[PDB]
């Protein structure tokens, strides 16, 4: 099943067509494409085919032969002389030798070698030598005729007469540019209508080589505007049309049909028994579980997976990932060589020992990517990726953001929040802003093409680094088994807990590096989880007033959605992926997908993954294309449904496959917590995930400002404190705190009821009588009175 069979048949048809005509006609063939590599190269194989058809084939003219600086005529006559000297005719050999001498004279005359160009006093008979060059066509024709006669005379048992002489010039794809031009002319002048010349070049090399010469031949025409590139290109066009008829040129095997075929066909092209098994490892015997009909295009990704545990096929096809897979058959073979086993990770054994080899395969694939990704890179991107590598573990995000912003600027001259982070700390970038900026650049009214592939390669590099760091962390899983246990105790129902988490982090530098890469957010901090309108009014903000009033399971609603401790001012982390200690009456923003990247939850998941061996695998943030899937998810009482999607709904989606498990959990402890809810009050997993979403939604609604200020309704206020919800929350807290130490049930039906209650309290405590007196004639609640109330109750 030879794979260039069609091209060979077409060659034979061309040879057939020309064999009928025997009147000294111009006949040449031009092979183009990827005719090379291991043992089925079209050129040697074609030479052999021609040999057994009674075509005499000159030894192939390689770049080694062309580097001799001898013209093709010299090479041909040297080959003829060697062939006739191999054996020892008489009648025809002498004539062959005479014609060889005549051709050598013609060559010398063309070189201005003969005595004609070096003698003061020319003689008549040297004019014969000049004739040898002015009639070189006839001399060459006689030479080849007699060479064919001599070759026919050495055939034993009268096998058959030789049809024609064939000259093949292989590996012309890259021969010192202009040199091939010198070849072309030599073929035009001496071997055009003499032999069957097979060129074996690529694409439009001939046209470019001709243009390189004609352009310096047409300086003054081009600069004075007499002609343009079109005239020179037309000249080259018709010259090449006459030299090689377009019915005589044969292309083969570019990248299109290379990527379209099946991996099985290519492996058969190497050997009939080679194949790929169901683990994407190269097999030999039969398997019968093999998958050989996947096509090279997606076999590439499916086989990067099972070796790096990374699904690198992008959802957006704008990203030009196909710039990696193969480009030629040689690159395909070399990819198979680099990527044949690399200790492929299978679906057997206990799913524990495949981590150590996985990071190694990650490194090998990074090397392969660097080798592939070295052509279109010019200076800024080699620089950027190099610095990004040796950016420790935390400056990488800053460098990536500024590099992507450099790309953004290159199209702005011809506001947005993701574009407002240049005067931003490296510890205030996170990974969600990187993805957000890459999306915004993917949707910018500007440049395209190279920028998309730059984004894709940056995503691939980030995924490789994240997976490598995650696997290094997993290797050192023992060092923090205890914290898992503690985490169980900690939010199964404080400050030592945070202290322990930080100590455990310090002992695994890789865990530091991973948490610093994904600082606190791999999702954009702009993302709309409700695709109904805009983003929100006040949906993603909470208060978190006081510990004594937090509901049950509130620690869960601090590490699942609440990755920052700030009011929502220059040298500030703003993210603090560590367990957070929040202050009273402060607005905090919510991020639904922060659970996987919190230190304690991440280490819980790592220990669960290493220790437990069932069928689920905890979700790990090791691939940014997971973020691609996340931004595509629907996510749509409202808060409960979004929370359930985070816990259960999310678990396109084939990028979550993982080489270690069938499904993916989010955080197994949420299951156990759900169990306790059952005590306090696929279907089972759905029901538990609901319980957790309902409990989280109850917590969310409790810590909402609408509930916190619910008791301050019916109380008049001045029209400036309504926009000061923090002070109002403090005032509510002070009201409760005052009525809990005196047990008087402060009425808040109106200012009159509040005043009666305050005097009732002040009948005993002198400090409340002051507030009573300063609230005598007031029609509404004023800022100073509220502040004084806060102070008095605080020191009460």
């Amino acid at each position: 099943n030879y794979i260039f069979s069609s091209q060979l048949d077409k060659v034979n048809l061309i040879l057939e067509h020309m064999d009928t005509v025997g009147g000294i006609h111009s006949r040449n063939i031009a092979i183009t494409g990827d005719r090379g590599t291991g043992k089925t190269s079209f050129i040697e194989t074609l030479k052999l085919v021609l040999e057994k058809q009674n075509y005499y084939v000159f030894d192939i003219v390689s770049p080694t032969v062309l580097s001799s600086h001898l013209n093709i005529l010299e090479i041909v006559i040297s080959s003829i002389y060697r062939e006739i000297d191999q054996f020892i005719d008489v009648h025809d050999r002498g004539r062959l030798i005479q014609h060889l001498k005549k051709v050598m004279n013609a060559i010398a005359v063309e070189k201005k070698q003969s005595d004609y160009f070096k003698q003061s006093k020319p003689e008549i008979e040297m004019l014969t030598d000049l004739s040898h060059r002015t009639f070189l066509d006839e001399e060459i024709k006689e030479l080849f005729c007699y060479f064919k006669k001599v070759l026919n005379n050495r055939q034993d048992s009268c096998k058959e007469v030789i049809k024609d002489l064939v000259l093949i010039i292989d590996d012309l794809d890259l021969v010192e540019n202009n040199l091939v031009y010198d070849l072309l002319r030599d073929i035009q002048h001496y071997l055009d209508s003499q032999l069957i010349v097979i060129f074996a070049y690529k694409e439009g090399q001939l046209e470019q080589s001709m243009f390189e010469h004609l352009a310096k031949g047409n300086e003054a025409l081009l600069n004075h505007g007499v002609i343009d590139s079109n005239a020179i290109f037309g000249q080259i066009e018709r010259f090449l049309t006459k030299l090689v008829p377009l019915s005589n040129r044969i292309p083969l095997f570019k990248q299109d049909e290379l990527l379209n075929k099946t991996i099985g066909e290519f492996l058969a092209s190497l050997d009939p028994s080679y194949g790929v098994g169901e683990n994407l490892e190269f097999i030999t015997k039969d398997s019968e579980k093999n998958k050989n009909n996947l096509t090279i295009r997606e076999w590439f990704y499916e086989s990067i997976f099972y070796r790096t545990n990374l699904k690198l096929d992008p959802i957006d096809i704008r990203e030009e990932a196909s710039r990696l897979m193969p480009k030629t058959l040689r690159e395909m073979v070399q990819l198979c060589e680099e990527l044949h086993s690399m200790q492929v990770i299978t679906r057997s054994m206990d799913k524990l020992a495949g981590v150590e080899g996985l990071r190694k395969n990650i490194g090998a694939f990074r090397r392969y990517i660097g080798y592939k990704n070295s052509t279109y890179f010019n200076l800024a991107t080699m620089e950027f990726f190099q610095k990004w590598e040796l950016a420790e573990s935390h400056q990488a995000n800053y460098l990536a953001y500024h590099f992507l912003m450099s790309y953004y600027q290159e199209s702005f001259e011809q506001s947005g929040y993701p574009l407002t982070l240049r005067t931003m700390e490296p510890y205030n970038i996170t990974l969600g802003d990187i993805y957000a900026l890459m999306e915004e650049l993917k949707y910018t009214e500007g440049i395209s093409a190279d920028t998309y592939y730059i984004v894709y390669i940056l995503k691939v590099y980030y995924s490789l680094r994240l997976s490598e760091l995650l696997y290094n962390v997993v290797l050192h899983h023992k060092l923090f088994v205890h914290v898992k246990e503690e985490a169980t105790t900690f939010y199964m129902a404080d400050k030592e807990y945070r202290e322990h988490i930080m100590t455990a982090i310090e002992k695994v530098p890789a865990l530091q590096a991973y948490l610093e890469l994904v600082n606190a957010q791999f999702m954009p901090q702009n993302f709309n989880y409700d695709r109904s309108g805009s983003r929100d009014d006040d949906f993603y903000l909470i208060s978190w007033l006081k510990d004594d009033d937090l509901p049950e399971y509130s620690r869960l609603f601090k590490s699942l959605f609440l990755n920052s401790e700030v009011a929502a001012f220059r040298y500030r982390n703003l993210y603090s992926y560590l367990p957070l200690q929040l202050t009273s009456a402060t607005f905090y923003k919510i991020d639904f997908l922060a659970f996987a990247i919190k230190a304690d939850l991440l280490m819980y998941n790592v220990v669960r993954f290493v220790e437990e061996e069932g069928d689920t695998i905890p979700y790990f943030m090791s691939n940014m294309f997971h973020i691609d899937v996340f931004v595509r998810h629907n996510y749509n009482g409202k808060f409960a449904y979004i929370a359930k999607q985070i816990v259960f709904g999310l678990w396109w989606y084939k990028s979550f496959d993982t080489v270690f498990g069938t499904k993916i959990e989010a955080l197994h402890l949420l299951v156990d917590i759900a169990e306790q809810i059952k005590i306090s009050d696929e279907q089972k997993r759905d029901e538990q995930a609901k319980k957790v979403a309902e409990k989280l939604a109850a917590i969310y609604h409790h810590i909402g400002m609408s509930r916190i200020l619910s008791r301050l309704h019916q109380l008049p206020f001045i029209a400036e404190i309504k926009s000061n919800k923090e002070l109002l929350q403090h005032f509510s807290e002070a009201i409760v705190k005052l009525e809990k130490y005196a047990s008087d049930t402060i009425n808040v039906g109106n200012l009159s009821q509040f005043r009666e209650s305050l005097k009732k309290i002040g009948q005993t405590y002198p400090s409340i009588q002051v507030l009573v007196d300063k609230l005598h004639r007031k029609q509404k609640l004023y800022v100073e009175f509220i502040q004084d109330f806060i102070e008095t109750v605080n020191k009460l």
